[PDB]
């Protein structure tokens, strides 16, 4: 799977995109963290399906797949949200039936809303494309946990870096395909990758909130993630 | 005007701007135990030199003093950390906080382990000094740029300048790799590998800031006014 062309990498990633879920609230009746949590919990299931279709990810051990998802899942929900929200200045499209502005985020929620809104606006300014977005989301999946991991290990990390390298090649191909000069290409690569630092930052701040709730299962456990990932072949 | 430096001149400027390597102040003839005290004293002295360094990052002092403070308030711990990871590079398994304070993980350990992993990543990539100073400057310019939370005309001008300087550092990084003979493909791949490590350095800073805030001591986190005073 390290033998896909750049164009096939793109097709594969676009094909793998999760569905856009709806919030579950009675639209005929007049809670917020409740809605957001229910949404995130349903997305996680589809996120696992998506991860398994990221070329190269299922070549890893089960344990390493879990570790990467444990590190990246909130960043992945967040970049998804920021992407969806790109065409709604000043609002966050949590779901097509749950479009919130910052005053609807108002304890310690408006702080993270604002960061998400800033990132969406940055995406809008850069005119981020769908093909670029799916590359970036895959990069988060592969990179966020890689510094936190034996001979098999070295083989695992080497493979992860090879896949990351091929996504870089793909991003560059997309930019060359759109007519950017070599200078513009490396400049845009750099701009896009630096935004991943801010997405990390946001995830840390959000994780900080979810832990402060002290509810038994508000961070996906290793064993929960393993259960979702450790699929069987009887379907 | 420093948007008109050559890449070589950018590198020369950054290398010359490098802060000194400070020493820990413990009495070496006395015994050992303390640790957070030593680490804090070191960081507090480094911060002053950090401000001097920042003012020499081409393009930084063209910003308003308010924006200079905002960038440094965002980035200061990331900058201390990338500095640490860099001078620790040739000490596998240890962190060279200062030449007289080289610590292993047994001597927080959550944070030590992340820093040690980054040092090893730098070692694995054979990070060069010229690359290091570009990355450190990128942290300074990038870390706070999405939290300005103001869109006055001046702020728009500020963000544009920050991104033009960041673009120039990118050009400089690519120029360094071209000069070492890397192919175009290798150049782009290495640029990406280096920038993705910045995400981990952000992560570490957040984990570290969580620690310093949990201490509940009056000024462990540098206040806006303190940075303002140092940058005046
Ligand atoms: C992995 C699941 C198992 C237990 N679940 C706990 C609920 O965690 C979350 C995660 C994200 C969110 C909010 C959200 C919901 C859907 C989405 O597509 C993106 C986001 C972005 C973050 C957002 C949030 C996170 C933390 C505090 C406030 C808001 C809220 C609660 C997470
Ligand atoms: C801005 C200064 C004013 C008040 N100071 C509070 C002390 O903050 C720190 C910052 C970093 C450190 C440790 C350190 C010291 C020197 C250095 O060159 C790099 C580092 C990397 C982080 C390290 C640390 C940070 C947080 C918890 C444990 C260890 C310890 C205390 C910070």
């Amino acid at each position: 799977a390290l033998s896909l062309t750049a164009d096939q990498m793109v097709s594969a990633l676009l094909d793998a995109e999760p569905p856009i879920l709806y919030s579950e609230y009675d639209p005929t009746r007049p809670s917020m963290m409740g809605l957001l949590t229910n949404l995130a919990d349903r997305e996680l299931v589809h996120m696992i399906n998506w991860a398994k279709r990221v070329p190269g990810f299922v070549d890893l051990t089960l344990h390493d797949q879990v570790h990467l998802l444990e590190s990246a899942w909130l960043e992945i929900l967040m970049i998804g949200l920021v992407w969806r929200s790109m065409e709604h200045p000043g609002k966050l499209l949590f779901a097509p039936n749950l479009l919130l502005d910052r005053n609807q985020g108002k304890e310690g929620m408006v702080e993270i809303f604002d960061m998400l809104l800033a990132t969406s606006s940055r995406f809008r300014m850069m005119n981020l494309q769908g093909e670029e977005f799916v590359c970036l989301k895959s990069i988060i999946l592969l990179n966020s946990g890689v510094y936190t991991f034996t001979l098999k290990s070295l083989e695992e990390k080497d493979h992860i870096h090879r896949v990351l390298d091929k996504i870089t090649d793909t991003l560059i191909h997309l930019m060359a395909k759109a007519g950017l000069t070599l200078q513009q290409q490396h400049q845009r690569l750099a701009q896009l990758l630096l935004i991943l630092s801010h997405i990390r930052h946001m995830s840390n701040k959000g994780m900080e909130h979810l832990y402060s709730m002290k509810s038994k299962n508000v961070v996906p456990s290793y064993d929960l993630l393993l259960e979702m990932l450790d699929a069987h072949r009887l379907h």
